């Protein structure tokens, strides 16, 4: 076995797609082990949490999810100055 997050945890360690920041929309992992859209409404680097918003849930529910749980994946990534987004 290997063991790390050694390298200053706390910060977003390098990860192609996943961006740990304030406002960020990511996906979480819930109880159900089932994959859903969220952001971070805040981050907490002196405890290594932040609090991140599930939109599942109708009634707008937030919980803290430690950046260094692990369950969390790159969601969609928005349109990069899209081209002629509209037309009229």
């Amino acid at each position: 076995g290997s063991s790390g997050s050694s390298g200053m945890s706390k910060k977003p360690p390098n990860r192609p797609g996943i961006t740990f920041e304030i406002g960020a929309r990511l996906e979480a992992l819930d109880y159900l082990q089932k994959w859903y859209p969220s952001r971070i409404e805040k981050i907490d680097y002196e405890e290594g949490k932040m609090l991140v918003h599930f939109e599942r849930w109708s009634h707008r529910y937030d919980e803290w999810i430690y950046w260094d749980s692990n369950r969390l994946r790159p969601l969609e990534r928005p349109a990069l100055r899209k081209e002629g987004l509209k037309d009229e």
